[PDB]
C-alpha cells in the first residue's frame, strides 16, 4: 500500500515548503480526519474548503516511515500555483522506492562529472520538470541532448537533497550522453543504514 498522495515537486515559498513539505520523501495521506487512500478529488477539495485557513496533515516519510502532523495553510496569496504548492501524484509507496536513480562509475570528464554527480552516494530521484515527459530517467535525459536539465540528487553522505544541473552530451568522447553507470533496483535504493560517518 498504495495509498498516498505523493510529492513529486514543491514550489519556492509555498505553503507546502513552508511546512517543511518534502519532494520524493514525503506522502499526504490524511488531511483533517479524511484519509486520503483512495485515488479522488478529496485532497483537491479539502485543500480548498481551507484556503486561508490551517488545516493539519498527516504525512509519511519514505526515509524515516514515520507519519508526522504538519500544518498547513492552502492559499491564493504565495503567489505561484495551486493553494498547496506542491506537485502530487497518487503513488504507492513501493512505486516511490522504486523511482530512484543510483549513480555509479563516474567517467573523469563526463558530462557527469562536470555536473558534479558523486559516484556511488548520490541518488537521483526526482526533476523539476513534470511538464509532460517527466516519465523514466533515461527518457528524460534523451530529450535533453544538448540541453542543460535540472534533477533532484538525495546523498547518502550528507542524507540530503540538492539540485544538480546537468547537460548530457552525445558527443562527450565516450558512449552515452551522460558519462556514468546508473543503478536500479537490488542494492540500488536509498540505503537504510545510515553512512560510515557518525554522527
Ligand atoms: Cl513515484
Ligand atoms: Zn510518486
Amino acid at each position: 500500500g498504495g495509498e498516498g498522495f505523493h510529492l513529486h515537486g514543491v514550489q519556492e515559498n509555498s505553503p507546502a515548503q513552508q511546512a517543511g513539505l518534502e519532494p520524493y520523501f514525503d506522502f499526504i495521506i490524511t488531511i483533517g480526519h479524511s484519509r486520503l487512500n483512495k485515488e479522488n478529488d478529496t485532497l483537491k477539495a479539502l485543500l480548498k474548503a481551507n484556503v486561508e485557513k490551517p488545516v493539519k496533515l498527516e504525512v509519511f516519510n519514505m526515509k524515516t516511515m514515520r507519519v508526522r502532523e504538519v500544518e498547513v495553510v492552502p492559499s491564493n496569496m504565495w503567489g505561484g500555483q495551486g493553494l498547496l504548492g506542491a506537485s502530487v501524484r497518487f503513488c504507492s509507496f513501493r512505486r516511490a522506492s522504486e523511482h530512484v536513480w543510483h549513480v555509479l562509475d563516474v567517467e573523469p570528464s563526463s558530462p557527469a562529472a562536470l555536473a558534479g554527480l558523486r559516484p556511488y552516494t548520490d541518488y537521483i530521484v526526482g526533476s523539476d520538470q513534470i511538464l509532460q515527459e517527466s516519465e523514466d530517467f533515461f527518457t528524460l535525459i534523451e530529450s535533453h541532448e544538448g540541453k542543460p536539465l535540472k534533477l533532484m540528487v538525495y546523498n547518502s553522505e550528507s542524507d540530503s537533497c540538492r539540485e544538480v544541473t546537468v547537460t548530457p552530451n552525445a558527443a562527450w568522447g565516450g558512449e552515452g550522453s551522460l558519462g556514468c553507470g546508473i543503478g536500479y533496483g537490488y542494492l540500488h535504493r536509498i540505503p537504510t543504514q545510515p553512512s560510515s560517518q557518525y554522527k
